[PDB]
């Protein structure tokens, strides 16, 4: 099955998931000089005060921190969005080295990692229905650079030893995702896709201009995770990013000048 290795990586995905060569694939390179400022785009509303995290899971490609999405407890609204999008999970993509790891790029620059906060449009009732809709998901993407530690990440880093291998889960309650946000909510936005199979073209991407900083130690701990299950041959979970895809007939809009 699909992965990020020599024989099953992003260049192979199209064989099982032909939409990989579709018209609205993600990620993309964000050319800051060609993005259009759209003064009518509204400020994002991020309402995470009642968020209920439940669990953290190594799924063999990344780890997901999962939330109770059976009520409007953590929601994204405004910006380019119509309606209310509920937080279901977040996960990251990261590199084997600090010079790579992000999925989106900014003027071809790669960051060390990228955080994806995944939300689904409540008009569709559940996540599985939402992913079948062109406006089903809103993903808040946040770049990570290496520098000072991010204290709000540390609880995640701590628990990684409990979910080293594919299929392992751990209780992960009371995590506050507001500790993963930068100061500014200035963003770019464009229509795209999931960046892992099934690659569905259901995402309004909202990519923050300002990265967060994490420490070398924090990223190193991500790089100790394993793609494999316990008792299978060890392969470090690194470089679990899809490269930039053609923009095709899309314009990236900016909330800021």
């Amino acid at each position: 099955h699909w992965g990020y290795g020599k024989h099953n990586g992003p260049e192979h995905w199209h064989k099982d998931f032909p939409i990989a060569k579709g018209e609205r694939q993600s990620p993309v390179d964000i050319d800051t000089h060609t993005a259009k400022y759209d003064p009518s785009l509204k400020p994002l509303s991020v309402s995470y005060d009642q968020a209920t995290s439940l669990r953290i899971l190594n799924n063999g490609h990344a780890f997901n921190v999962e939330f109770d999405d059976s009520q409007d407890k953590a929601v994204l609204k405004g910006g380019p969005l119509d309606g209310t999008y509920r937080l279901i999970q977040f996960h990251f993509h990261w590199g084997s080295l600090d010079g790579q790891g992000s999925e989106h790029t900014v003027d071809k620059k790669k960051y060390a990692a990228e955080l994806h906060l995944v939300h689904w449009n409540t008009k569709y009732g559940d996540f599985g229905k939402a992913v079948q809709q062109p406006d089903g998901l809103a993903v808040l993407g946040i770049f990570l650079k290496v520098g000072s530690a991010k204290p709000g990440l540390q609880k995640v880093v701590d628990v990684l030893d409990s979910i080293k291998t594919k299929g392992k889960s751990a209780d992960f309650t009371n995590f506050d995702p507001r500790g993963l946000l930068p100061e500014s909510l200035d963003y770019w936005t464009y229509p795209g896709s999931l960046t892992t199979p099934p690659l569905l073209e259901c995402v309004t991407w909202i990519v923050l201009k300002e990265p967060i900083s994490v420490s070398s130690e924090q990223v190193l701990k991500f790089r100790k995770l394993n793609f494999n299950g316990e008792g299978e041959p060890e392969e470090l979970m690194v470089d679990n990013w899809r490269p930039a895809q053609p923009l095709k007939n899309r314009q990236i809009k900016a909330s800021f000048k």
